[PDB]
């Protein structure tokens, strides 16, 4: 009934944006934690659109050092289609990753219906390498380069990506959580003047001021739909250890919930990605449940679960 | 000699406000950690009034779903008597819990001598369910409902509680640490306009501003005695794991000491409860000592132990 | 090439300022973690001046209760000589401890070349006991007393220390991280009016304001060289467990990097001590690497490694 609680869940069991198998189980483990039931418990109208079937593309030799380009491009193409569908149905898209390369699809699909969207990107990483600046060749470290209009002429024709039209400007994204930024990425960040709150900023200002500044920046001029792309490695590995590229000194669990509580309260969340949960990379069973529980907690905050408490519009003293 | 260092210790080895055995050992384990000796070491005049003898009340069938009502009511009745005695003797009452239902007794007894008291309630929970809104039936989740004048006509005649007169108004309490609030409790909170700093607030503002706001709110108008009711589950379970209702994302150890340092420095601490330590619920021996050491640290801050250091009024360079 | 990236590394494998063997391995373990290579990777001109050879002084009976005075005095004498040499060569002195008594040498040597230096002292402890106020007799808890001009007439003639001339005034030092301060030390702190940010202050103000205040205080009047004496026990034992005098409730890893990032950005870092790493005191191998990695991270921040990222002056998009 509430627009900020009307939800379309898409599972994206995809791993070929990076080397480690296991991230493709993210949707399964999140679902098995009761994600859908818990969403319903807090007065959300929840439709599960299922897990996308990503066809194996067996012939997918690298483009220069960029790995699995056709698989990664196609998986994002399919996802873009599905996110657009969900958005046309009037729902907030909830993408369960899967590796972060999929943001190319998620944001693209979203932007088809709401071209005015603004992006909040929570991550240890900027994920803004181009196919030419990357040294790893892993496409989960490149999705932002593909989306940004200002970088149009710097992205080569990579097989699998001819469908992509960049759909956001440098001014339309804010990073929170940065702490492992490659030199080329830092060059891009400073050159394009992208708004960011690295861990230094968070330390300096506190998460309160960070969120105030993030939302004034994105929404001050006029209201418009928010796309939150949440990489669980933005949180410290003491909260989300079961992930492929952990970096120490991250955002706390509290900081994670603050971010998402504040976004929820704007009323403008329109797209959400919960990315990079890799249950195979927990050192123990408890590391897996710790990671998955944290991801579920972050997601529930996005759709209105508040630490101060929640109540329905009735008189509980009657 | 100093009024903020003149202390009356009461042990309240009581568990029937909740289901888990073990909380009744809180006083023993706190004492065995050297609590009394450590208090004396920092220039406190310490009187130990012993552990109250709580008579078994074998016939105590539930009142509707409310469990052990007569035991819980009687234990608080006895405690109220003892706290009043300590207060009449000019001492700061230090109640060693025991489960949080005992706050009914502690605050009631305190209020007999100082009816103008203000309460600071540190906890993951609001503990403000009535006998009618509770879904657990555990009376440690209800003490605030019994104390609040505004809820007088909403508390049924529960066996064991006919001695209770509500002694505080909605304006006379501040919550810090909230992060697991039942819908009915949230309704009560918003309806009565009670001042609270949930973890969201703490994240937003920082503990510094939280304490400034808490003390201006309670003491701005005029000075008056402070009652700090400290549930160790207000701190994150990484600091106080040995407790019955842990909730992740709590106040840090530093935040715990900041709160209590600031209260100590008002000069107005008059009543203290150190509640819900349950040594039986540590997963390991180290979890027990970690919990107990944290509780002792919090208590020592309340009576003047400062992280910057302390010295006696002499010339140490002579 | 850059003055804030021009470095002279001195190893100070010395332990006799305190009781626990193992701190003398600090330089070895830090070096084995790739400290020198990592410094070079971020465009630093790095000269390794080697580990100082500290001659055993077998006849070194205590001066009253002060232990190993001649060894401690001589080790600092040698270090002062070496730091002065490095400073004359135009380099930032990087001292790898070793116990904190060595700061007597490091700061003394530094002050020979730059008598206007200001000191930032990061530590759980004030390390300002005199030979007469100390109750432990360990000289790593006394270096600041030896350096401070205002305490000249309160330091007895301790064997090994006749070479010392106090070289800083009470106004020339700022403490960050304090949480275990002896009564005599607190007396000295308040008497001399030394600027400090205990953990209470950090909690109150946030590390952002702390660093702003620290740098305005030291540098507002005029620019001058900074000496950062970093005791790894200033960080919480959850980050730097392998150390001789851990104290819970310390500065976070993030807070550690914030401090050092901000100092680096002044352009005025002139002297650095990385002290009290004791690999023998890790409970496990992982506690050792955790400690050493944290120390290396802190050091790299001091010479320009930034969480937001770093890039060379080129066009990475070409
Ligand atoms: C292994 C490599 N040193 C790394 O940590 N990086 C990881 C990072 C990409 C991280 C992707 B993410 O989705 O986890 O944010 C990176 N910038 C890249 O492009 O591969 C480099
Ligand atoms: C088990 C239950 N889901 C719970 O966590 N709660 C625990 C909480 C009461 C906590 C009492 B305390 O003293 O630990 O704060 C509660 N509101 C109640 O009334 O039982 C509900
Ligand atoms: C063992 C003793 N209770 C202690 O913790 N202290 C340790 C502290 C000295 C710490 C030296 B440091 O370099 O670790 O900061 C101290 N002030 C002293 O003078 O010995 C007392
Ligand atoms: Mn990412
Ligand atoms: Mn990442
Ligand atoms: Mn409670
Ligand atoms: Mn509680
Ligand atoms: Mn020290
Ligand atoms: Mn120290
Ligand atoms: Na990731
Ligand atoms: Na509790
Ligand atoms: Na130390």
């Amino acid at each position: 009934s509430a627009k900020s609680r009307t939800i379309g869940i898409i599972g994206a069991p995809f791993s070929k944006g990076q080397p480690r198998g296991g991230v493709e189980e993210g949707p399964t483990v999140l679902r098995k934690a009761g994600l859908l039931e818990k969403l319903k418990e807090q007065e959300c109208d929840v439709k599960d659109y299922g897990d996308l079937p990503f066809a194996d593309i067996p012939n997918d030799s690298p483009f220069q050092i960029v790995k699995n380009p056709r698989s990664v491009g196609k998986a994002s193409e399919q996802l873009a289609g599905k996110v657009a569908e969900v958005k046309k149905n009037g729902r907030i898209s909830l993408v369960l990753g899967g590796d972060h390369s999929l943001a190319i699809g998620s944001i693209s699909g979203h932007a088809r219906v709401h071209p005015d969207l603004g992006v909040i990107w929570v991550d240890a990483h900027t994920d803004i390498n181009t196919p030419l600046t990357t040294t790893s060749g892993n496409l989960h470290g490149q999705p932002v380069s593909f989306l940004l209009k200002e970088l149009k002429g710097k992205i080569p024709d990579v097989p699998g990506f001819s469908w992509v039209t960049p759909c956001i400007s440098a001014k339309d994204i804010v990073y929170i959580g940065l702490r492992d930024v490659d030199p080329g990425e830092h060059y891009i960040l400073k050159t394009l003047g992208i708004k960011y709150f690295s861990m230094t900023e968070v330390d300096r200002l506190g998460i309160g001021k960070v969120m105030e500044e993030t939302l004034s920046y994105l929404l001050g001029r006029k209201k418009r739909p928010i796309h939150l792309s949440f990489d669980v490695d933005g949180l410290d590995p003491s909260f989300t250890p079961a992930t492929g590229t952990p970096v120490v000194g991250g955002l706390t669990y509290r900081e994670g919930l603050y971010i998402t509580e504040e976004i929820y309260k704007t009323g403008l969340l329109s797209g959400l990605d919960i990315m990079e949960v890799n249950p195979s990379l927990g050192k123990t069973p408890e590391e897996v449940t710790r990671t998955v529980n944290t991801a579920v907690a972050i997601t529930l905050a996005c759709f209105g679960l508040a630490r101060e408490g929640n109540h329905k519009p009735i008189d509980y003293l009657n």
